């Protein structure tokens, strides 16, 4: 279970060792901002090896993806782009067809597999998916993997776990759905749906982000951010960079000049009360998310992943925000009936690219 | 494709009859109200022939069902029972695993598949669905048959149709997400979903109705429900018959009688203007769910069904309340990029037990 980040040429290098003589997959955990591209193999014992090179999403526009592609054939041997079993990559919006990305959000274009190299992308071997797709894939590569607590931890057991397991929780993923939610850039979804037919795992991409925010006795607070963005808030921009700055400024009443979501994180992690009340705002439309989830897609799991979520485990680790969390998770009128304290939450507590080890794991589903 | 409904005594003689000395599947579809269950073969050239009995859920609990079981193996000979190789109920609740369902909206108690004898429940080859998880199978079945156009109209054509599939609008259920939603006493909803891997269609059970309800400009009427209920509505408070009651109660202010819903939809078809008026609110609020979960589902279909849809053909077919209806669908912030009026909008146009049909298929699946 590892990857190593490397430059184009270091790469090449590496690409030409004895450990690397063994098939290989083409994997892209594309992003608004940057790309990492690289190669995925099984060694030994059942682990995952990767090496990739970070590209940068310079002209923000996702076609600039085909030139890293030419550029990568060209500037490596064929002795290594003939053992190329599968092509998969993720991108950060939603993908028909496994063959066809956007619109974006962050970007512009759109990503066509058919535009795509065959030498990269073998024929129906290929795939593009969105990137919570590919998470979901990955988080399921960790379960096989048999690593599941390396990576995640439980923030708190629902009443459904002990009914569909024995073993404790975090373990596993479990005999359930699994809906997975990446706080980040923007904010992700997907469901990993559990067919009890046959008893297997299938991701399901959403897009829970996108949809209008129900209330709360939050009316005011939605009203004012509608008010700025001239559109009915979503999830997504209560949750997400604008959304914790958004949060921020609610807080401080003009009272501080406006500073960066992650200039926000860092006051927090400092112990700063203004960013830490605007992390709790922020958490408390994610909780949201869930509970309408919780009774829309009945999962057994809710897992938080992705390094914002690793990296402020500071805010994870005090057992009030817990609580606080935990309450506004129960916050819903369906919980009379217990349908959200079914639910067990975790949280990746463990920096691992999910989407890189997702779009491998998918790469060996079309092989 | 064809299902005689028969009692408890000719159902026993119907089944020594020699087109029923062959393989047979047991099938339950559970309403809140009644149950049909009876058995189904295959016979000459794909056709599907089905032989069930009425129930009454008198006692409006589930586990009633259990005794349903016990008569139907006493009545019937070993000669028959012998020859069930797979046994499928659906049930108007969530279920989990396919054996656990409850708690129930209309009902009360759990339907577990452990307590449920296993002369008509074969173990490994038996499940409890959601009931429109059943309709999901239905709608397979209905694609599979090529008679899909016989049974479903098109609303609208949405934009993703003829970029995915070559055949009319129409005419088969589509390599896409089909989101299937039933209007009716509940809000039932279940999403067909397509992976583009394996070409396989799969059916995952959803809670849509259960959710709370995003504000368009309509804070005061949600508000006014909200304090008839003292719980915030869910979709399911507006689209139902206690929905329905209450938009026509909320058009009248007091001068007409209260009506129950049926009624309502009767003055309407007779054209009663109070009852029509009521009849757009509640589908105002019906395409506000479609709307929402157009974007969090991207579904490539949205087909409306159930033995409503067909009843109330008329309000459809008026160009009229679909330029409406499509108006209200597309009501949405995220139509700015075109994902409402990507999707295609279907409707049931002739009746047909989907349930029952759904029952056999995921039978099928299980052998
Ligand atoms: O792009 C998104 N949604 C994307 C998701 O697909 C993705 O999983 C998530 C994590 O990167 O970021 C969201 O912003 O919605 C479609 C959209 C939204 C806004 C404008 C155009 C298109
Ligand atoms: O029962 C349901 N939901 C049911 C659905 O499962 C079903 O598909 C639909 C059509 O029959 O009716 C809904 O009411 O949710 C659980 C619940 C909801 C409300 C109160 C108690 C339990």
């Amino acid at each position: 279970m590892n990857i190593k980040e490397l430059s184009l040429h270091e790469l090449c290098e590496e690409l030409k060792t004895p450990a690397w003589n063994v098939p290989l997959t083409f994997v892209g955990d594309v992003g608004g901002t940057s790309a990492r591209m690289g190669f995925v193999r099984e060694g030994k014992n059942d682990s995952v090896h990767a090496c990739v090179t970070r590209y940068s999403m310079k002209r923000k526009d996702i076609t600039e993806l085909i030139e890293f592609f030419n550029e990568i054939i060209e500037l490596m041997p064929a002795s290594v782009i003939k053992r190329v079993k599968a092509g998969v990559i993720n991108v950060p919006g939603p993908v028909t067809g496994g063959a066809v990305g956007g619109p974006f959000n962050n970007l512009k274009g759109i990503a066509r597999l058919s535009d795509y190299p065959k030498a990269l992308f073998p024929p129906g071997r290929s795939a593009i998916l969105n990137d919570l797709e590919a998470g979901g894939f990955g988080v399921l590569a960790v379960s096989d993997a048999h690593v599941f607590s390396e990576y995640f931890g439980v923030m708190w057991e629902g009443t459904q776990w002990r009914t569909c397991e024995q073993e404790p929780a975090g373990s596993v993923i479990g005999r359930g759905r699994c809906l997975v939610l990446a706080p980040g850039t923007g904010l992700g979804s997907s469901l990993i749906y559990y067919n009890p037919m046959n008893q297997q795992h299938i991701v399901v991409p959403l897009e829970l982000g996108s949809q209008t925010i129900p209330m709360r006795k939050d009316i005011d607070y939605i009203q004012t951010l509608h008010a700025e963005l001239k559109l009915l808030p979503n999830y997504e921009n209560m949750v997400s960079g604008a959304g914790l700055e958004f949060h921020y400024r609610q807080v401080v009443r003009g009272s501080r000049p406006p500073c960066s979501a992650g200039e926000i994180a860092k006051l927090a992690s400092e112990g700063d009360a203004n960013a830490c009340k605007a992390m709790k705002k922020y958490h408390e439309y994610l909780m949201r998310v869930g509970s309408e989830a919780s009774m829309a897609l009945l999962p057994l799991t809710i897992v938080l992943v992705g390094d914002n979520i690793v990296n402020n485990a500071f805010f994870y680790r005090n057992p009030q925000n817990l609580k606080e969390m935990h309450r506004e998770a129960l916050n819903h009128e369906m919980e009379r009936f217990g349908f959200q304290s079914r639910v067990t939450y975790l949280r990746q507590k463990k920096l691992l690219n999910l989407n890189l080890m997702g779009c491998y794991r998918c790469g060996l589903d079309l092989s």
